[PDB]
């Protein structure tokens, strides 16, 4: 933590934290998830972690360099250790990653190392090739070497994520899946495990052997599992619990707000709600019906009537405030909404759509009470903004995911969220190869310019280059951009060192410190 010039500091430096369900797992290769990622980036620490502001910063690695982006040297600092004492060293690492993605650990985020490419990963991903195999390797105690089979610039980046964190080889081979247990976990965070009390709480300890710990101020933090909204809030407000899960419903936001609205911060999020139009499906294959129903959404009203809950207006697919985003508006947000419509009508009129022959699109929507009720808004909209009719159509997620890989859809209800904080997390799933690209978008320029952005060296460059691609999406409309996620909580006046700017939330107890109140 760095506490402020001026700040006094309470004496009990205890904070509790609602984490809005029960964590299963407290290993890094097991879990999946905001609560169990909570409580993982409080006990284990990867590399690099992310600072106040959401960017990379020193973890075990103090310092990294790289040749061509494709092979890079992670200096590890000599006194890095874990709750045993023991050193962490550059084999643990090696040790980890190769547990990481191991089949035989199964592990939710076993492929999250293959953003990285590094060498070997694909075949050892499927089985076919031993973990022994991957390009990481110990160079020294203290020298970690990865190589990549293509260069990744931001690849450093992708190192603050909890499934990249090391874990202790022999309490793993001597306890099983025990070794997560109070008795026999060995942690190298900035917290310990004291307590773990199923459908109860989770208590963690300052751990006086993590190498920052002159920096740390919290002592002990607890973890709770309150999966009601409103149950939460109440006891935040009887003074029980001093941070609420992110998470709350729309009315008791708008209530909220109004008797203590420095108390309830609501954040940017690296997520985007859209409508995929499947390009590859006529008349959708028409950039001008695509282009008319991108302008005939009414985002204003989805985001300030139908929600209320501080979403912001999206104008494009990455997040803005994603980090190397240096984004431009597009005029046509900047028009008004009958100017979108008239604008929309007319390409709509030059497809052959007019009022005594209009536009029927379906609308596909996995089944839910938030995208039910968005697809009716977004359905209203449509009708009464550009002439178009809309019939719902709802399905399981499984089924739901499978009908947009197969293209047996008109448009469909989606959302995308980032991995990690840098625009390649969004992008990349546009080029026309990409085995997440559901819009069946193909646009040889798009992925011109993504390759190129593997090239450049400048990161001004690239950051141009991320603009540019971003520019070809809207210019062809693959989709409709509706809204950029928020994600809201409360947090006590005397909580310091929550700042909100991290747009994936990657918190840590060791950057907060109890104000005198």
């Amino acid at each position: 933590a760095d506490v402020p010039a001026g700040v006094t500091l309470a004496e009990k430096q205890t904070l509790v934290r609602n984490n809005g369900s029960e964590v299963q797992s407290l290993d890094p290769h097991k879990i999946e998830g905001v609560p169990e990622s909570n409580i993982s980036r409080d006990l284990f620490e990867g590399l690099l972690v992310s600072d106040l502001d959401g960017h990379p910063a020193p973890g075990v690695a103090e310092s990294w360099d790289n040749k061509d982006a494709k092979v890079w040297t992670f200096h590890l600092r000599k006194d890095a250790k874990w709750s045993d004492g023991t050193p962490v060293t550059a084999q643990d690492f090696v040790y980890s990653w190769q547990r990481s993605v191991d089949p035989n650990t199964a592990s939710p985020y076993a492929s999250y190392l293959q953003y990285g490419h590094i060498a070997g990963i694909d075949e050892i991903l499927e089985g076919k090739k031993p973990i022994t195999d991957l390009g990481v390797k110990a160079i020294d105690d203290h020298t970690l070497e990865v190589t990549l089979s293509e260069p990744v610039p931001y690849f450093y980046k992708l190192l603050v994520h909890p499934s990249t964190s090391p874990v202790p080889k022999a309490a793993i081979e001597k306890f099983g899946e025990k070794w997560t247990q109070p008795g026999n976990i060995v942690t190298n965070g900035a917290y310990t495990l004291k307590d773990w009390v199923v459908n109860e709480r989770i208590v963690l300890e300052r751990s006086p052997t993590y190498w920052n710990n002159a920096k740390t101020v919290i002592n002990q933090v607890t973890y709770l599992p309150i999966a009601s909204e409103v149950t939460d809030v109440n006891r935040y407000r009887s003074g029980e619990i001093d941070m609420t899960n992110n998470s709350m419903p729309i009315e008791l936001f708008q209530k909220l707000k109004k008797e203590i609205p420095d108390e309830v911060h609501v954040d940017p999020y690296l997520c985007t709600y859209y409508y995929e139009i499947n390009n590859q499906k006529p008349p959708f294959n028409d950039v001008r019906v695509r282009t008319a129903l991108k302008l005939g959404m009414d985002r204003d009203i989805i985001v300030n009537k139908v929600k209320a809950q501080g979403n912001m207006p999206a104008y494009g697919y990455t997040p803005p405030y994603t980090d190397g985003a240096k984004l431009t508006q597009p005029e046509w947000f900047g028009w008004s909404q009958e100017k979108r419509n008239e604008e929309a009508k007319k390409l709509l009129a030059e497809a052959g759509y007019t009022a005594d022959k209009p536009l029927t699109i379906n609308l596909l929507y996995n089944t839910s009470d938030l995208h039910k009720k968005l697809a009716i808004a977004a359905s209203s909209l449509w009708k009464k903004n550009i002439g178009v009719n809309v019939k719902l159509v709802n399905q399981e997620w499984k089924t739901f995911l499978d009908t947009r890989h197969q293209g047996t859809f008109d448009v469909a209800r989606a959302g995308w969220c980032a991995d990690y904080n840098e625009p390649t997390s969004f992008l990349n799933t546009m080029l026309s190869n990409s085995s997440m690209n559901t819009a069946h978008y193909k646009s040889p320029a798009f992925d011109s310019i993504m390759a190129e952005t593997l090239k450049v060296t400048d990161e001004a460059q690239r950051t141009a280059l991320y603009t540019k691609a971003e520019q070809q999406l809207d210019k062809d409309s693959a989709i409709v951009p509706v809204y950029y996620y928020v994600n809201a909580r409360l947090v006590k006046p005397w909580v310091g060192g929550y700042t909100g700017k991290d747009p994936l939330d990657n918190t840590y107890t060791r950057n907060m410190y109890i104000v005198k109140h």
